[PDB]
């Protein structure tokens, strides 16, 4: 979903935590009308978006080849990779990497950043956590 007059202008990952063996990240964002959100996301949420984005924008993902055989220029940011066993030290580094990743996303060209797809990660979910604050 997109809301006219309320588009993403800033995003961050501020912290991580553990609840019953599962690590989570605090994602914050600011909208163009000055509203902000505090959100809870798991690594998988970022991974699932990234899979969607690389598929939806193959050229910008560096996944296309021209007639000459040269790969298209990549402007899409990278996510930290999936791991067989999640640990505190892996999660700590992910928090740092994901912070940069989400800021980079919201700054992509309009035709990518303003997409339902990119905005989907930042929607308030009925997950017993996510909240939107007035300006």
């Amino acid at each position: 979903k997109l809301v006219d007059g309320e588009l993403l202008v800033k995003a961050s990952v501020e912290s991580f935590g553990l609840e019953d063996e599962k690590y989570w990240f605090l994602v914050c964002c600011e909208l163009s009308n000055g509203k902000t959100r505090q959100l809870k996301r798991y690594y998988q949420d970022f991974y699932d978006l990234q899979v969607q984005l690389l598929d939806a924008f193959p050229a910008e993902a560096g996944k296309l080849r021209d007639a000459g055989g040269q790969w298209s220029k990549r402007i899409m940011p990278y996510i930290p990779g999936p791991v067989p066993y999640v640990t505190n030290s892996i999660t700590k580094k992910r928090k740092e990497d994901l912070n940069i990743y989400v800021a980079d996303l919201v700054n992509l060209p309009d035709y990518i950043s303003r997409s339902e797809m990119v905005h989907s990660l930042f929607v308030v979910l009925n997950n017993g956590f996510d909240r939107e604050f007035e300006r």
